[PDB]
């Protein structure tokens, strides 16, 4: 299956389902796996956002805004 090492981001053959980008500047990022506190890697951005829905992390930080990681209530 892995002919190469998927090291090339240019192809984006892996990012298609193994990674996502910043919803603000659209820079290739990578989920940590912790408390969902995802922050941009772009030094010209560094915006913190909810990786799950790719929305603002600020309302998600126990403020009032709830989100659905893998279990949707919808
Ligand atoms: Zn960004
Ligand atoms: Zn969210």
């Amino acid at each position: 299956g892995s002919k190469k090492c998927d090291d090339d981001s240019e192809t984006s053959n892996w990012i298609a389902a193994n990674t996502k980008e910043c919803p603000k500047c659209h820079v290739t990022i990578e989920k940590d796996g912790g408390s969902n506190h995802m922050v941009c890697r772009n030094q010209n951005c560094k915006a913190e956002f909810c990786w799950v829905c790719l929305g603002p992390w600020e309302p998600h930080g126990s403020a009032w805004y709830n989100c659905n990681r893998y279990n949707e209530d919808d």
